């Protein structure tokens, strides 16, 4: 089932961002988000994962950090920029 | 009843902080609190003493200074730091 280990990933930035996100590393994950091709979807996935993990967090500091992921803010700001630029390509990006 | 005058105090910082606190010297007392071994208990004792003395204060300026002792704030901030650090040793410190 698993792919070839010697074969490079089709979406390297996606996997790196997802990996960095699963472990509450936000600075490294933000950097990976800044390099990925599809950023609105990545930010929404990140905020979903963070708000799902906030419930599973044990330490209070980690839970607080996860509750302040501000990944939805990244998607909102980037889409505001996109909508201000084109407002016609923004709809296509959404759908 | 009194101990030996030539015998050094078992808790020097505690006595110095308590002494400096009984006379509304806050800067000297804050310095003594910063050097004492047990700081949360010392801060709570200080805020208790200050809110007890605020009633006995004669001058309005001294009463105002005592009402703004912010010693409870010291305990809260230090315990927030402790809870952020360990969150398991914090409970033992509390109890």
């Amino acid at each position: 089932n698993l792919p070839d280990m010697d074969r490079r990933c089709e979406h390297p930035w996606r996997d790196l961002f997802l990996w960095a996100i699963l472990q509450n590393r936000q600075e490294m994950a933000n950097y990976f988000w800044a390099m990925g091709p599809e950023a609105v979807a990545a930010a929404l996935v990140g905020c979903k994962i963070m708000k799902e993990m906030a419930h599973l967090a044990t330490e209070a500091e980690s839970a607080r950090s996860m509750k302040n992921a501000k990944y939805e803010q990244f998607a909102m700001d980037l889409f505001s920029e996109c909508y201000s630029n084109s407002e016609d390509r923004a709809y296509s990006l959404l759908v």
